[PDB]
């Protein structure tokens, strides 16, 4: 019986659910966007028919109205089911307050080791800022963002390999760099412990537009943007050395 | 020198936040699932109307058939998208993996009450009248997922309750099934009031009041349904509506 380990398990589980929660926001957003493309196509081809059949007997008009109804019902479903759940969530609210950066980094380090990296035989080499720098930011959201980047890099790492966790903080920006060497086999291996589900670990390997990050990292991107900072990573691919970078103003 | 009789406050805070994210997670998967199921009927109806148009335009100008082919290509593109953009992301809550193990029920019921009171019910001035099972009953189930399911049902009933109202919570063993009941009186005004504390976001509480098919649970209760089904059990609740008395019932087999 250990209540301090109970707390770390609960916090790691909380953070994994937050990362999965932001991934589902991306899925809803992508689903809403991608499902409209065939609808636009159905509509514009139906418009071609409407125009060429303005002089149509009742049965042709009824059938064309059937096509139009099928389109309208899909539009309303997308509005009602995929866009509505994100009405107020699209803009991420945060609460900035000062906190000592180094203890948060220490806690993050300890948490990823406790919850995944130790089990996975992935070492984490940490380079942490000296002195006692502080940051005005949402400590809980930054904690989640740091945990998500670091845990994603551990997830992409095979046993015996290392992840580097370097964080700096000058007068301009506080920047966290997490670097890993990507093992696609370990990332997909059902036999190994994982923090994220299989879809998130598959989705990671897809290519995407430059503005976009892996969906399991969506929390990091939105937290970075809410603080007026940035988040980026190089593409995950087998054998790649990938750095994930989180910068927020100090 | 205090004597602890409940989980520490910082642990209750982390559990509440964890469980609230899990519930929100299953809600979004429920939206994806709703879209996946409900897109099929319009697409099927369009397929039939396109066949009707094809016959009725059989000897019309061939570009008209090309328009119809374009419509049909769209229909088929939409069908092809459903698996990848709606079904693939929700796959692991759709079939929730669980680990069943024996655990004592009453300590979990007690921890759950402490959690809901600490996180929401006390601030909302809602009384949870609890009746706890006699004896030392045990359950072979996924304790963490049952904890989450119980927390979600109770917290939802508290979300529906105005200040000074009551939520009744009781557990029974009906045959081979072990059933937890939660009963509340629904105040739509309290569900929507932004001056009140809330565990779930405004959309989840607005969605609770939407009208759906009876087979469909409120989306904020999706976690409860998925956890129930994963255990080979059931989750039932009446529609949330202003002024209604609503019972939520979670039934799982007592032996995995
Ligand atoms: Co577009």
């Amino acid at each position: 019986v250990d209540p301090a380990a109970d707390l770390l398990r609960e916090r790691a589980a909380h953070y994994a659910a937050e990362a999965a929660l932001f991934l589902r926001d991306q899925a809803l957003s992508t689903a809403s966007h991608d499902l409209r493309s065939p609808l636009n196509a159905m509509h514009s081809w139906a418009y071609v028919l409407e125009r060429q059949l303005a002089s149509a007997d009742p049965s042709l008009q009824r059938a064309l109205a059937g096509i139009r109804t099928g389109i309208d019902q899909q539009v309303a479903l997308i509005d009602d089911v995929l866009d509505a759940p994100r009405a107020e969530t699209r803009t991420l609210a945060i609460t900035a307050q000062p906190f000592a950066l180094r203890p948060l980094l220490d806690d993050t380090l300890a948490l990823v080791r406790f919850a995944l990296a130790d089990a996975r035989q992935v070492s984490i080499d940490a380079t942490l800022p000296d002195g006692e720098p502080s940051l005005s930011a949402d400590r809980e959201r930054v904690a989640q963002a740091l945990w998500t980047m670091l845990t994603t890099a551990v997830e992409a790492s095979a046993a015996g390999n290392r992840v580097t966790f370097a964080c700096t903080r000058d007068g301009a920006q506080c920047v966290a760099h997490v670097t890993c060497g990507v093992s696609a086999a370990a990332l997909a291996d059902p036999a190994l412990p994982h923090a994220f589900d299989a879809f998130a670990r598959r989705e990671m390997l897809r290519s995407r537009d430059a503005k976009r990050v892996a969906w399991v990292l969506a929390l990091c991107q939105r937290v970075a943007l809410a603080h007026g900072g940035t988040f980026t990573h190089a593409a995950f691919a087998d054998g790649a050395v990938v750095t994930l970078s989180l910068a927020v103003p100090c």
